[PDB]
RNA sequence: AUUU
């Protein structure tokens, strides 16, 4: 009933690239964007379901976003600033998602930036050579400052004194400077011996600093307290970030080894007293280092804390209980592949370019983002996935290095791996009946080099057969076989279609892959073939076959006549049954609606997905939410109006045809 | 230090 977005992962090793304002709104830098998430009653979630929603994106930087900071000035919580490896500092208005103004004053990679808690239009940024800019965005003024010739890691403007800024460097140096006196160093805080977070005591000073040296140091405007991180059982090097809660100044929250969060008790100074977050609940803690911690006080006054992590989860912590309220997962690579299980309805496998398979339990009642990760034996970009049609938990996958594997997602065992590799990327995986020389279902894998292998899913480490030998023998072929780029079995298991590099599609019949038809329609490499399902209103529809190539135009063919005549010599088809025009770039994926007769969705490099009434050649609905090139699409199993798509923007969107404003792709 |  509402959209969802699995977004790109929060950027790593950035001291402040996420922030939140009251009510409220969380933003996080991810790749070249900032993603915005409404949190609390304003998200409008059912009681029990986590009160967050992904609501927007700040689009316009051309390289990695390294910094993000909201304004914390009442009445302008809608303003925020970003830094980027594109060299710019931008001021944005999240109401319109547009740039207010920006500068390109830095000449070296920007490290971070901070919006002044005291001056309404002042943003202070710092770079890898040590240069600092003060930017008063709303009066067109700026000032460069240069304190020490060292790489800035972090910077925090005082909450109390408008001229005072603390800066932390790569080498462990910390300084408090006065920006009204050309950045004069007012205090040099000597103590740390490796990379510097800086949090000021929220009552009027003390500063706390967190370091790669595994210490938190609390200083006076001289050191007053050194806290070494504890070594705890597990359940990269350290990143040590801090949140000093403004309403509980005797508490200090830190990250720790492995992404554990601690609440330190500053009253019990000496004894290094802390309380571990999530200490009761099992497996809700982060599993890798935490980079940023952002407090968010909701309008119903719940105190929350958002964490970002190298584990690719964003977690929301309830400060009253220190338990995890909810988790938003994210993706660290292209979304190459989507596959829904026929056995466990709603179980959605996603093949991602960060080397981890995701299985999204899409129908989870109380969680819109119930995602589990599978990393064992994967280790490269997962470019193809296909669930077994009847065996629960059985997930085939393929990779950009030619590897084919079989997961049991109901176990914790590493997957079985095929001993035979493809030379190139595994494009497609499909189950179907075995064919000679193999002896219920075989696994078929098509690689970019053009071979389709038949694997025995019980003996994966055994022999896998190039099906071209059977095709050659059964059809008495003398010349070299086409370079196969796609495989798709008809739903009855009786006909295999191969799509080829030269654009042709070939139709083969069991048992021996006798060729019965060649379709010559596409003039470029075939990327996707899909056969219509068998549960529509007329049996004729199971003969419909949609296909897409590196050209924009989609075809449907109707293979009833040829299949039913079982010819002794093959037929050539050169006219389409239906033609679907509208896209403006290559077609990566086509899928038929299981809820309708003759309804198709297509994904394109044009950045859109299109829903078609294929039988009337009528475009119905065009989705434009992705920023990237779409690679995969799949209809939701229970909602006729809901479709999932994945793209090279590192996003998976779940979207509703009823909420989309266009009927056809951009011209 | 991942972001094709």
């Amino acid at each position: 009933q509402e959209p969802r977005t699995l977004p790109p992962s929060p950027n790593w090793y950035c001291a402040r690239c996420s922030d939140a304002v009251p009510g409220g709104l969380f933003g996080f830098a991810a790749r070249t964007s900032v993603f915005l998430v409404r949190v609390g009653p304003g998200a409008g979630e059912s009681p029990g379901t986590p009160p967050f929603r992904v609501i927007g994106e700040l689009v316009g930087h051309t390289e990695r976003v390294s910094g993000f900071t909201f304004s914390h000035h009442p009445g302008q919580y809608n303003l925020c600033a970003t830094s980027s490896d594109d060299g710019t500092v931008k001021i944005w208005d999240v109401e319109t998602k547009t740039v207010v103004t920006e500068h390109a004053l830095h000449q070296h990679t920007i490290s971070t930036l901070h919006w002044s808690p005291r001056v309404k239009d002042l943003i202070v940024s710092g770079d890898e050579k040590g240069v600092v800019f003060c930017y008063w965005f709303n009066r067109n003024d700026s000032q460069h400052l240069f304190i020490e010739p060292r790489t800035i890691f972090c910077l925090t403007c005082s909450p109390h004194h408008e001229d005072l800024v603390a800066i932390g460097y790569k080498d462990g140096i910390v300084v408090i400077i006065d920006i009204s006196k050309k950045g004069e160093v007012i205090h040099r805080l000597r103590g740390h011996d490796d990379e510097i977070s800086i949090a000021w005591c929220p009552l009027p000073c003390y500063l706390a600093t967190g370091s790669k040296d595994q210490t938190i140091r609390i200083w006076s405007c001289r050191g007053v307290m050194i806290l070494k991180l504890p070594f705890l059982k597990r359940r990269e090097r350290l990143w040590l970030t801090l949140h000093w809660p403004s309403n509980q100044p005797t508490q200090l929250v830190s990250s720790c080894f492995g992404g554990e969060l601690l609440q330190w008790d500053l009253t019990q100074s000496w004894r290094r007293k802390y309380t571990l977050f999530s200490a009761s609940s099992e497996g809700q803690n982060h599993s890798r280092i935490v980079f940023n911690l952002c407090p968010l006080q909701t309008e119903d006054d719940k105190q929350l804390l958002l964490s970002t992590s190298m584990d690719r989860d964003v977690k929301c912590w309830d400060i009253a209980t220190l338990e995890c309220s909810w988790t938003l997962p994210s993706l660290g690579g292209f979304a190459y592949s989507l596959a829904f299980s026929s056995v466990d309805i709603g179980s959605l496998a996603i093949g991602v370019g960060d080397g981890m398979i995701r299985v999204w339990n899409t129908l989870s009642i109380k969680n819109n983002y119930d995602v589990k990760n599978f990393w064992q034996g994967v280790k490269s970009k997962v470019t193809a996935l296909c669930w077994h049609p009847t065996k629960e938990g059985c997930l085939a996958f393929g990779t950009d290095d030619g590897k084919v594997g079989l997961y049991d997602t109901y176990s914790n065992k590493p997957p079985q791996i095929s001993s035979t590799y493809h030379k190139k990327t595994v494009y497609t995986l499909a189950w179907g009946p075995p064919v000679p020389p193999m002896s219920s279902l075989a696994l078929y894998s098509c690689g970019g080099e053009g071979i389709v292998l038949q694997h025995n899913p019980w003996k994966l480490s055994g022999e896998a057969f190039d099906i071209n030998k059977l095709i050659r023998d059964t059809n008495s072929i003398k010349y070299k076989l086409p370079v196969h780029t796609e495989i798709s079995w008809k739903a009855d298991g009786k006909i295999m279609a191969l799509g080829n590099e030269d654009g042709s599609i070939e139709i083969f019949q069991i048992p021996n892959l006798k060729l019965i038809c060649t379709i010559q329609q596409h003039h470029k490499l075939v990327n996707t073939i899909s056969w219509h399902h068998e549960h529509g209103s007329q049996p004729e529809l199971s003969y419909l076959m949609a296909s897409g190539s590196n050209n924009a135009v989609i075809y449907v063919h109707n293979l009833k006549t040829v299949i039913e005549s079982s010819p002794e010599s093959p037929v050539t088809i050169t006219e389409p049954y239906r033609t679907l025009s509208g896209h403006t770039a290559k077609i990566t994926s086509v899928a038929w609606s299981p809820h309708h007769d003759g309804r198709l969705v297509s994904a394109s490099y044009d950045g859109t997905a299109q829903v078609w009434d294929a039988l009337r050649e009528e475009p119905l609905c065009n989705f434009r939410g992705h920023q990237g090139r779409l690679l995969c699409v799949a209809w939701s199993p229970l909602d006729p109006d809901c479709i999932y798509s994945g793209a090279d923007d590192f996003c998976v969107h779940k979207w509703l045809t009823s909420m989309q404003d266009h009927s056809r792709p951009p011209q």
